[PDB]
């Protein structure tokens, strides 16, 4: 009963499931809503139509087959001038965030808002993001950004809304904590890196020094507390030689530390009844500590691209209903 | 900033700390509300004022002294005339629900909305309160009524919009689930409930005979599933002569089973590694399976009164903003 338009930038593990989503949501919702899709883009095609038909998109990029459409073909910046509400990021993360910060840029200022799971421009430009945002009376989700399908932001946003001091601690970054507790396991790290790669568990740099992890703080910490950090604002660390006890993790944990919001990465030895220690290896989850709410804790049982596009699907239904 | 007007009704562990919080919000908030209180009742008092001191009526009952109080009084049913937003109603649970029932009509026909921590309408006439909200363009919430403070109808209704099928199973009411796993302690019965009575932990009945329970479930199911059930509709049992074992938990499930929605509380054998059995005394906790959103496991650490009022600020603050 109300149709919500979208441009889908990203058809990958992501993309792909998200209009598999969106097909089953428009079927099956109680939510008297539809979602149209008027352009899809990846990096080899940028197809436009006031309807695109998302099965068949679907179903040639499943048959690696997107060359056989016959859609208008226009450039991201002409997409973004064309009619429609939302922009979806699910493109990959650039190193410094630029892109993604000329992006929203140019999507704020065409009159749309954006959902994203793509967490680079946040972790390196939040405040002008947030400023091209405000200038332009627009909007920006970012649930997809930290621990994938499990409720996060909309957790914050919308179970907990009394509590004020919110203070968080999680495994958000799964890469590390996998290679970690594998060399718990006491195996070489060769033997693991070798073994993830055949499983493609795995340019794997970013993940293992931690700097996932700390993109990742950046938006949790800001979100939290409406500071705006960068990077060099949050501390990290990584595994790139010693042993790693069967209590180690590398826990991501925000809180207000002397007056100052401050946000860490770190390899810890974790008591043995501590929750985080009971989530396994393709577990993302938290506990966050709320002064009104309790403390809290929150998980899923396998993290995936459905669950996380399911989550950028969740922050689609929460800027439109 | 924006000021709603309250009338609160109950003022013992849930009003009482619902008070505390209401203050301190006040106080403390980034969200631009004020919460203004312009009624209270008890079992013995009913005041009304503009604008009741908040701090005033907190320190009168904490010293058993509401008696002093100079403010007009009132019966409910001339409080729900007067001008107001919202009732809370964090009064005893009566046996049958018709008195909450009696008394939401009259708040909807009067124009205001209800948040409740009160089962019992919702347990017993769940449709008749529905309709009357309806009737009148008016709105009840009820996080408080199943898991206390620990986020649910909060969590399926803003974090997992998009999932259809959801299936819940989770650890809803504590007294019982206490009485089971001391008895799997190879205690006595009569041992249990004489040192629970000392300890304020338990009139029994309801919540030994899982009536506690299959109220709570006749909510979960109506609001995950659209039906109008009642007690009738869901089974229930309980422990009012064998022994337990130690993964023996009374668990609530509900879901859609041969194309009707089923809601259960048993006494069942879990298995060691259920996330179920991870859950302290103190803990409610519950696991949701989603078909968009994965499977969400969500508990506290501690469940208790000022948590549960947080839950009723949390229904407060989305009705408000
Ligand atoms: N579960 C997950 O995979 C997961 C979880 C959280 C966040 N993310 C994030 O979501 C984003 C997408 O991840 P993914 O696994 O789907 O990546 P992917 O590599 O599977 O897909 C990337 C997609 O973007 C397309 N693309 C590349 N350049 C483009 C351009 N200039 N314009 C439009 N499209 C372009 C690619 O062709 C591909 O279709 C990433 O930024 C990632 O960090 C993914
Ligand atoms: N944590 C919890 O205690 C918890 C959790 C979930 C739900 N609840 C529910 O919340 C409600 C309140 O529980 P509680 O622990 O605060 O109970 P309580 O017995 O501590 O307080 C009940 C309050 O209601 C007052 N009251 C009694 N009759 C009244 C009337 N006619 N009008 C106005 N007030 C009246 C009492 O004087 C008292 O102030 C109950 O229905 C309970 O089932 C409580």
């Amino acid at each position: 009963m109300k149709t919500i338009n979208l441009s889908i930038f990203g058809l990958g593990n992501v993309g792909l499931n998200l209009l598999r989503i969106i097909r089953s949501f428009n079927e099956e919702n109680r939510l008297g809503l539809k979602f149209n899709v008027v352009f899809v883009a990846d990096s080899l095609h940028s197809y436009y139509n006031e309807r695109i038909d998302i099965g068949k998109v679907i179903s040639y990029k499943e048959k690696g087959s997107l060359d056989s459409l016959e859609y208008e073909s226009i450039s991201a910046s002409e997409a973004l001038a064309r009619d429609f509400d939302i922009v979806v990021d699910a493109t990959p993360a650039s190193a410094d965030g630029k892109k993604e910060l000329a992006f929203y840029k140019e999507t704020f200022e065409n009159g749309k808002d954006v959902v994203t799971a793509n967490k680079s421009g946040l972790a390196n430009f939040w405040p002008e993001i947030m400023e091209y945002a405000r200038s332009n009376n627009r909007r920006i989700r970012y649930e997809a950004t930290v621990a994938g399908g499990v409720p996060l932001f909309s957790f914050i946003d919308y179970s907990v809304l009394p509590s004020r001091i919110k203070k968080f601690r999680g495994i958000v970054s799964l890469t590390i904590n996998y290679f970690i507790r594998e060399l718990a396991n006491k195996r070489e790290f060769d033997d693991v890196l070798s073994e993830a790669t055949k499983l493609g568990i795995v340019n794997y740099k970013d993940d293992l020094t931690g700097l996932d992890a700390a993109r990742k703080s950046v938006i949790l910490c800001n979100h939290l507390y409406g500071s705006s950090y960068r990077l060099s604002d949050v501390f990290y660390e990584g595994i790139l030689d010693r042993s790693f006890g069967k209590n180690e993790r590398l826990v991501t944990e925000t809180g207000i530390v002397n007056g100052k919001p401050s946000a860490e990465s770190r390899i810890k030895s974790l008591d043995s009844n501590d929750y985080l220690l009971t989530l396994g290896k393709g577990s993302l989850g938290y506990q966050l500590q709320t002064d009104t709410n309790g403390t809290l804790n929150v998980s899923d049982l396998y993290d995936g691209p459905y669950e996380t596009a399911g989550a950028v699907m969740n922050d689609l239904v929460i800027l439109s209903m």
